[PDB]
C-alpha cells in the first residue's frame, strides 16, 4: 500500500549522505568518460520502485549487477526477457520445480512479477562496470545497502530473508533473528548449488511462515506479459 512508511522517510537521511552522493558522483564521471556502466540509470533504483518498506514479505541479496550487456534492470537475479537464463536463476528455477508442486520453468529471467509481490530483490552493490566484474565495489553501495538493511529490520517485524552465499549471510548478521525469519543456504551458482542450496527448500518454508503469521504467500512462477 503504503501501508506503514515509505522508502523515502527512512532515507531521507542517507541518500543526501556525503558517501552516497560521491557514488553517484563517480558512476556519474565514468559514464562521462565512455565507460559503459550497468545497469542503466533510470533503472539502477528499480527494486525500491516495486517493493515498497511497508510491503516487504521476503528479501533476497544479490552481490554485484550483471555486468553484461541485455542482462541488469535493478532486480537482483533478474534479467531482462530475451536476456538468456543465467546459471544461478536456473538452479533456482529447478530447486523450486523440485519443491514446489507444479512449477515449470519460465523461460524468461523476468522477475518483475516477484517484487510485485513484496519481494525486495537486493543486489548489495547496485552498479558495476561491464565486463568488470565487481568493478564497483568498495565505491560506497555496500554502505547504503548496508543501511538499507537495518532499516527493513528495526521499521519491519516478521520479515523473510532468504541467506544466499557468505556474502550476504554476513549481510544479514545484524538482522534480528526473533524479529525476522531468516533461512539460510549456499549460492544457486553452478559452484556452490550442488552441496546445500539445491535441497535448502528456501522457496517453500518461505511460505509456511508467511502463511503463518496469516500473510498472503509468494507465488514463485514470474510472470511475463501484462501489458503487451
Amino acid at each position: 500500500m503504503a501501508n506503514e512508511l515509505t522508502w523515502h522517510d527512512v532515507l531521507a537521511e542517507e541518500k543526501q549522505q556525503p558517501y552516497f552522493l560521491n557514488t553517484l558522483q563517480t558512476v556519474a564521471s565514468e559514464r562521462q568518460s565512455g565507460v559503459t556502466i550497468y545497469p542503466p540509470q533510470k533503472d539502477v533504483f528499480n527494486a525500491f520502485r516495486f517493493t515498497e518498506l511497508g510491503d516487504v514479505k521476503v528479501v533476497i541479496l544479490g552481490q554485484d549487477p550483471y555486468h553484461g550487456p541485455g542482462q541488469a534492470h535493478g532486480l537482483a537475479f533478474s534479467v531482462r526477457p530475451g536476456i538468456a537464463i543465467p546459471p544461478s536463476l536456473l538452479n533456482m528455477y529447478k530447486e523450486l520445480e523440485n519443491t514446489i508442486p507444479g512449477f515449470t520453468r519460465p523461460n524468461h529471467g523476468y522477475l518483475e512479477s516477484w517484487a510485485r509481490q513484496g519481494v525486495l530483490l537486493l543486489n548489495t552493490v547496485l552498479t558495476v562496470r561491464a565486463g568488470q566484474a565487481h568493478s564497483h565495489a568498495s565505491l560506497g553501495w555496500e554502505t547504503f545497502t548496508d543501511k538499507v538493511i537495518s532499516l527493513i529490520n528495526q521499521h519491519r517485524e516478521g520479515v523473510v530473508f532468504l541467506l544466499w552465499g557468505s556474502h550476504a549471510q554476513k549481510k544479514g548478521a545484524i538482522i534480528d533473528k526473533q524479529r525476522h525469519h531468516v533461512l539460510k543456504a549456499p549460492h544457486p551458482s553452478p559452484l556452490s548449488a550442488h552441496r546445500g542450496f539445491f535441497g535448502c527448500n528456501h522457496f517453500v518454508l518461505a511460505n509456511q511462515w508467511l502463511e503463518q503469521r496469516g500473510e498472503t504467500p509468494i507465488d514463485w512462477m514470474p510472470v511475463l506479459p501484462a501489458e503487451s
